[PDB]
């Protein structure tokens, strides 16, 4: 039940993990909506490099379409369709 | 390919999701040391909660063992075992 070392390598290094993604940290100057789900599961690069000094970066990207429920405080909420990027590719790179 | 309301919602909500997580975030202390992989495969507790107070964390929790490479630089390493702690459930609670 220990975890071989070559297998924590393969499963932690650089590559697209899904992640669970504040929407309004993927839309920043959303000011007039709030979310639910506040966040969404997205395909991010995630993990680790060989070279500390470098950074799992995007290298491919592509987007997704998800129904979100958008809020407005005191009026109303529908449900609409917002995209979102995911990575397909990563690579190790100078942060 | 319209990722459905409710899938976005029960698949984004608090639960235990595979997370990368840095070894110097869990050993604060190795300070002389470095690792390989840097980063380890752990669930835990990710994801979000109904109320923007709430918050999602751990209420059930296990250990799982690893095979780690500790590295002294320019000096020598060494493939140890290494505890690193899980999340098997979550709930969303008050901050």
């Amino acid at each position: 039940e220990v975890v071989k070392f070559m297998d924590v390598y393969q499963r932690s290094y650089c590559h697209p993990i899904e992640t669970l993604v504040d929407i309004f940290q993927e839309y920043p100057d959303e000011i007039e909506y709030i979310f639910k789900p506040s966040c969404v599961p997205l395909m991010r690069c995630g993990g680790c490099c060989n070279d500390e000094g470098l950074e799992c970066v995007p290298t491919e990207e592509s987007n997704i379409t998800m129904q979100i429920m958008r809020i407005k405080p005191h009026q109303g909420q529908h449900i609409g369709e917002m995209s979102f990027l995911q990575h397909n590719k990563c690579e190790c790179r100078p942060k």
